């Protein structure tokens, strides 16, 4: 039996990134016969027409929303020092292409921090090689590898499966059981409940 | 996937009892892909040698503790109107001949019962009959099976099936995953504990 949990996020979701302390502790417990997977759910397409002011008072008042219920951190100079565009599509292939030199994970923290904490463009390539620069991934081949034909296609991939997993809002998690997919509610304070719903799932289906 | 549930227990044992109600509930509960089996261990072999003085007393200040710590019930005259043996041996072939007839469970039930309320020797083949008479077995099958070479291989069986599985003293639980064998913690007041401790087990071997 052939068991996965794809984790569907985006690195500019920001429940995802209220997320991220319970999402690492639960990849960490998760027991050693499960695959763990991130999938880029593609939360905006490309564009470069900036965000119309509603839309950045929303998305700001969200953000305190998430400080209130998890206790995340937010640099809320974001909203003054920035031209926040909705589009999350560059993002998502930056940390697909960091994933290729293995860097993955660092270059998705990296992105979180840049827009969450450091008041930086997420959405911007001058953002991107500069997080790859400070992640310690070959710059150039980062480069080549964002601009290239393959990771279109992995990106692609990714964008349709989120789809094909019924995942229409991030974070989400679905658990497949061989050809069987299960929805996994997640529990933005606590890995305990998630871990029983993942075990009770398994053992249902043996 | 072979997945069994091993209790290994013996009519005569007073934690056994204590336990009753827990045991009952698991054995309820637990996920249909795992198998429930009952063994006997032998706590005792045949004998007529009466309990002394000082071991009567350890085994009835036991009794007390079971009923502090578990709120298990006992009847203290079994103390006053019996003369104890410790000979658990006929209690256990008594259990596996009522299995026979497919009374396993009432036939452990009377016999626990009658040494723990009703003040009845279980040693005994005269408790034994009349039990199984109070069943509604048919006593002569009973009697035929208790004498006869079938159920001592039976018996004897369970002997080196507990050994084998590593128990030396009741109630104990083991678990099988195909050819591994995992002892799981007894917890007398509550079934959570333990069938966490199960499933645990059962996806940490896939
Ligand atoms: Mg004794």
């Amino acid at each position: 039996m052939n068991i996965k949990l794809y984790y569907v996020h985006d690195p500019m979701c920001s429940w995802c990134w209220g997320y991220k302390p319970t999402i690492e502790k639960l990849k960490q417990q998760l027991p050693g016969v499960i695959q763990f997977e991130y999938v880029v759910g593609g939360l905006a397409p490309d564009t470069n027409l900036p965000m119309p002011p509603e839309m950045q008072q929303k998305l700001e008042g969200i953000w305190k929303q998430i400080e209130t219920q998890l206790g995340t951190k937010f640099n809320y100079d974001f909203w003054k020092l920035c031209t926040p565009v909705r589009s999350t599509y560059q993002s998502c292939r930056a940390v697909i292409a960091a994933g290729f030199q293995d860097s993955y994970e660092q270059m998705l923290e990296a992105i979180q921090h840049a827009y969450y904490l450091r008041a930086m463009p997420p959405h911007e390539e001058a953002t991107h090689l500069q997080l790859a620069k400070e992640i310690g991934l070959n710059v150039q081949q980062f480069k080549n590898d964002m601009d290239g034909t393959l990771l279109e296609g992995v990106f692609q991939d990714q964008l349709s499966l989120a789809k094909s997993l019924g995942v229409n809002s991030y974070p989400s998690l679905v658990l497949q059981i061989n050809d069987a997919y299960f929805p996994i509610e997640v529990d933005y304070l606590s890995t305990e409940p998630t871990l029983k719903l993942i075990r009770e799932r398994i053992i249902e289906n043996m």
